[PDB]
């Protein structure tokens, strides 16, 4: 049947009925309103109130049969509330369009959504700087190219993803200001002649007021474009954050090991540990992009106000927000389920050389252009290789060789724990800035 | 050869010198900070700032030839700067790594480049709103489906965009904020011993505050992505207004001609006006959301810290942020360069009954309920355009067969002109609010 | 809000690949059965395996399965309600298998039967296109570019541009299906297996070209997905632009076409108000067709080998693009047999815009005139119509050959927009004989009858 | 200081000659085509034929030999070379646009550019596929672990892993074939959408450019860009692939893998640190599979939404396919220059592989084979597995008689199944990293690339 076909083509209740709550009370400030400016009774009102109340109750029972026959959330509740209370339901539909009454639910599900996500991000957070206050002292390789290129401690490396994660919370603040105003009052497009008062249902719904153009009210979805990108900005910090782990679990770098209860193995293998949950944060990452660009071409080369298209714009928000939201909370979990391989990582570290930079920084204090300094440090460095010892184990007679700069202080400067010790400058690996920065954090996230 | 072929891939100077002003600005900052710390000499910093003065200077000349031999902006500035002052040059790069130098010139040229793209936005706004009070008292029909459905001013429609590049502003201008925080003193991830300063050096370049993470420093282009998806969605923005104003142009519409200056015509057909440069406004929307997946995918699943897939960060910045510039400024001339048919859509409104709702309106305002007054509106238009005529031009008498609430003020409410005049919501086509619109707009952009 | 229960509800991929019951059972009973053959099992192991499927086969399509959260995925739901069924047997049905070369098998299978569906759908609404193109066949419209009038085209010439649109989409897809027709089973986790096994028997048994020659490539490989996404968002392009000028045909300021009332919605006080609904989403949903694309691609990008549980995101996105491209050629159909074209609106608006300039251009030329000469002479005479109040074809000839002593009496027929579609005559063209050359061809093609 | 105009300012918008120049190789063979044709349909004369093939094979030497001064102000490549033909030949170039409009210009141009592009690369695919099955052959022997997970699953032979990347390659190679076929039919003869009622042979032009047929449709030759995005399609899963052996040789390049060793001339350093080696153009391959990936969108997004039939929009379809076919180019061939600068480090390869129970599998296959079912066999085996993790020993280290405690089965030629090598030596099925398989594929390949 052709109209059974559009039917179950166009519905949108099987996804939009998530906007149940957002639905209800942007209807009960409509109907207050109303009552306000004497197009519906008090009495007309009290009974809106009432009924949609008691739907809300009956949604929360699951007791309330959702129906693809009503097409979508608002006329799902409407025509309940009809069935409900008789007439005075049908005095919602004054002065309103499912146009502007959509873009009103939807950016007051936006805002609620963002405000879970911004808790779930400060939980993260604080599980990462638990985790490094637990391995203050830790310290583990620096790398760029994926190679060795110098010693940091274990609590900087985290802080970086706590520092990407407070990026994010910071666009999502301001992604919540922009979205904040009321598109209700626009109605199908160009506002209305009736005498409502836009100002009290912005005030109502929290709205920061109500926006300045009704084309621009039923037309725009940037807050969802905006959201949709915070989104996935957020869900990169993650891919990293997965990357890093899934490489740190593996057997070559030996760093980390997983509980039980994060990962998965094999009866036979009993030192496998794969590290699946990370390995799906790293993976989810990419339907968060896919749902950015749908929304985006799905705005693109729209001519105005409202299209049927953006009836799209929904799923690919529910999906972005769900995956993050998980996203997040099991890299919480998952941080909060991990030990490091102490002796693993102490035994790896002396065959890099990892102190020679700071060897560098020694001869450069003591007037030698870096480029010398640099030269030099390489020397000495093939010197130890040959020999197969560490810098530290070299006599002050050899590096004389090269220098007459080098002093008995050297060996201050010389082994990885030194080296760390050594950094000095705002924002380094050295244990004093690390351990500013992370009091700074515990007091931020009201650590105790 | 394999090292030609290797050099010609990796060779990052056929986009990267765009950078060279940022570079040297950063170098000049960081070359006093180096000399105010005792790590060079005064005379050393005196050498370093004026040949860099010099180099620059041949730059604006078109004289400084750039080589692919010297890899990079960085490269071919500081092997110049050593050719030109000898041994000063050498220790510029003292306490830097590329890692922090490229992470810090990059935030200075898009710092540079958002604050141009402001400025070229309120042009554009002003030309809008200009455009929007040469036609103050234009009506034309607004859209849903791509059907008429109410008669609005053709000042609202075009302020709809205006209020549409103010969100597009307003996530500059938090893009921005974000971004301005120093990565210099990173080094090549870790920070360093040297006694630099980095609150020395952000403040001489105009950043907030340093970064507080080394590794962060290194590792993030959250900058570039916040930036590319701000240019995707102002964008998204002018792909509408293309859309729009091809339709107006077409003969179909034929709301709007362009001037001969932007448009291209035909010899054998004189009456063809193709409006190209708004086609290749739409069109060119693609390539900016393009720009913003490249770099995405670029950072998804990366490890920590500098990887050189980061390289690719630049090419997608700077041809995004030229598209956008360009999508901006022609479609500022294209505003100054089109006239409305004014006969020609006068003509086309009476046959739609634009005028339904208010009626409807003004039946709701009599007390009938919502669903009555579309019942009778509904029976009101079949009487009338089974005779192909409008509304305004029925007797009261015929009205009052259909209700009783009908009275002479009724004209007062039918026909188009009537129509507009009866909107009164905040933000609705209502003559008197577009009025009190467009004085917000001529005040907010100084506009004389 | 335990650790185990947080992971498993992140993990668990049974609410999404249950819809792979279908070809997981078949692979499972060829599994079973080349188990036997090669002697790894009993024969009655197999026969009381291939039962066993049957029976739950028989459930799952009856609604009276349970399927399971604390089972995981498909195959673990399956089989452990194949083990309460039959017992031990059940068990050895994972010999020299893994989950890796059995999803991998699966998903393929899944794959070339929603590409074989596809194609009949496109089929279908080639068919309705060129019926469509059939019962309008005389009626001329403009050709535009830059959404500006460029010449007079016939309406059928216009639809069979969707046609073979479709036609290129139908040509990937079975292009997609053959290079994805090859078995990964026997892979097992990555590296095969010592076990005897017969990876070609299995193969045939399954419909599949031969066995991939790599093990490792066999489990880490989802090019197919990739491929097939792709063609969908192609497909999905084309139904955009076909949604993007029938919402415009359909607007007023157009008035080409009237949607019937089933595929439309409307309003009772605007009672001319005819919203083209279904072909506005039709539009909108190509974009999450390239979204899903996107995301697979993403998903791939920078992984290394072989297994790794990110694949776990191939499917979602495989299922809702596949569902959405099904829906977008359904509903395309649909509407392409509910809507009739405003005929007296079409031909009053033609005749303003000159459509036959290019024909008599083309009369010049072949009368021995320069091209340039001849546009320069037609652009002058359509100024004279412009000024004047008139078409090209009310024009005397005494006003032409103050032009040029070119024109003679015959000029006239080659003017106006029923002369001009008749006098198009390059191959591919919008002229008369051209067009119904082509239609020949598609009914031919698409067997189309009168009954 | 020169006043611009309204005019100036949006000509340099919509110019496309500083990008579309690269064009002009098809452009001419277009022409040259287009011209013969009109002549032998007689809507031009012979001698003026004459005269315009002449004018363009100069005009092409020109460009050839950097004399060619391209003009802003000539708008595009089509406007660029005929107005360039005009002002040497005069009256006769102007007879080159009868029956033709830059609408199917472009369009036979840009397929033509695409059916060279789309040559050229599969010849440097087969490049790739050659280079890895040489450092296959030269390293035949070598065992280094599978991984799932990026955890050691099971051991494989090095020639496996790399045949890999040779079977992606083989079907990117077909995509590349099936994309050529399809793009394979002249728009040339459409006209501005319509066609035309001039007298041209449109079968005649698309023979002489080697094209199948005339497409069936002029409004869908002018306003179909299939070919562009099938082809961004195939460039963007020909880079997913190089971006995983990017990827892959990162991991491989590590100290903490080891496996693999750089030469000087694909790697950089560090002068302090002499031992440090980063793989730059292997993270710079798997970094330009990102741009690829937006090539294909941006075209995809281009085209999503418009009306028939050709619209201005279209002239942004040429950037991003010249951005994705350079970069694959690079990213193909640098690949198969670090392929033939990688050496392999066998004692720190070998050192690690004796510890993981990698053999377990091995010994699960050798009791299915002696009778014991599936679970049993697995049971028994994490048993043994747990005897060794106590006792810190390997599988081949057991007693036949602690095995025999857990089962009857067990019998001395147990230890022909233990330990990597023989693990290895074990695998059967066809397509698996058994020695005697890896040996049967490799043959396969040599003479598929006719490798001598
Ligand atoms: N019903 C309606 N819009 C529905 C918005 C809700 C929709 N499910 C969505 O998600 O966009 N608009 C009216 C009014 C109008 O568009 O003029 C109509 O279609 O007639
Ligand atoms: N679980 C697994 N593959 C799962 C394939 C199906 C999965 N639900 C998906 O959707 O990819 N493989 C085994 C074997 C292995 O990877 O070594 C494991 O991870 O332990
Ligand atoms: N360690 C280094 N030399 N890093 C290189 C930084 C500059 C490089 N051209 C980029 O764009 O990222
Ligand atoms: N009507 C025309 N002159 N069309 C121009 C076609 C060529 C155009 N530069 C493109 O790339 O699409
Ligand atoms: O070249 C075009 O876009 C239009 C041609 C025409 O008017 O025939
Ligand atoms: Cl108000
Ligand atoms: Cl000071
Ligand atoms: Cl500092
Ligand atoms: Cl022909
Ligand atoms: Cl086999």
């Amino acid at each position: 049947s052709v109209t059974e076909k559009v039917e179950k083509f166009t519905e949108s209740i099987s996804f939009d009925k998530v906007l149940y709550k957002q639905d209800i009370m942007g209807s009960k400030a409509h109907a207050s309103m109303l009552a306000h400016q004497g197009l519906i009774t008090d009495s007309d009102k009290d009974s809106i109130l009432r009924g949609l109340d008691d739907i809300e109750r009956q949604i929360e029972a699951n007791k309330f049969e959702w129906r693809t026959d009503r097409e979508d959330v608002h006329m799902n509740i409407e025509a309940a509330l009809t069935d409900l209370i008789g007439e005075p339901a049908k005095k919602l539909h004054t002065a309103r369009s499912r146009n502007d009454q959509v873009a009103t639910d939807f950016r007051l599900w936006c805002r609620d959504a963002i405000d879970t996500i911004i808790v779930k991000i400060r939980n993260l957070q604080r599980a990462l700087v638990e985790l490094a206050l637990k391995n203050e002292a830790l310290i583990v390789p620096g790398y760029t190219h994926l190679q060795r290129a110098q010693p940091v401690l274990l609590p900087h490396v985290l802080l970086t993803f706590v520092e990407q994660l407070e990026r994010d919370a910071g666009r999502y603040v301001d992604c919540r200001a922009r979205l904040n105003f009321s598109p209700l009052g626009a109605c199908a497009l160009a506002g209305t002649g009736l005498p409502i008062d836009r100002f009290m249902t912005a005030n109502a719904l929290g709205f920061t007021e109500p926006m300045r153009n009704s084309i621009d009210a039923v037309s725009d979805r940037d807050f969802v474009l905006e959201f949709l990108y915070t989104n996935a900005n957020t869900g990169i910090h993650l891919s990293r954050l997965g990357e890093e782990w899934v490489l740190w679990a593996s057997e070559e770098f030996g760093f980390m090991t997983p509980s039980d209860s994060v990962s998965t193995g094999s009866s036979i293998m009993p030192q496998k540990k794969n590290p699946d949950p990370m390995e799906l944060v790293r993976g989810k990452s990419a339907r968060v992009i896919g749902d950015l660009v749908t929304v985006l071409t799905l705005c693109k080369g729209l001519p105005l106000a409202y299209n049927r298209d953006f009836q799209e714009d929904k799923e690919p928000m529910f999906d972005s927000t769900k995956t993050i939201m998980g996203m997040i909370d099991v890299s919480a979990e998952f941080a909060q389920n991990v030990t490091f391989n102490e002796d693993r990582i102490k035994k790896s570290l002396p065959a890099g050389h990892l102190d020679a930079t700071t060897l560098a920084d020694y001869l450069v204090k003591k007037g030698m252009p870096f480029r010398s300094s640099h030269d030099i440090v390489g020397k000495l460095v093939g010197v130890c290789v040959s020999k197969g010892c560490e810098l530290q184990n070299l006599s002050l007679e050899e590096m004389k060789k090269l220098s007459p700069v080098f002093e008995e202080d050297v060996f201050g400067f010389l082994g990885v724990e030194n080296s760390v010790n050594k950094f000095s400058s705002y924002g380094s690996t050295g244990s004093n800035c690390v351990a500013e920065q992370l009091g700074y954090w515990v007091n931020k996230l009201n650590i105790t």
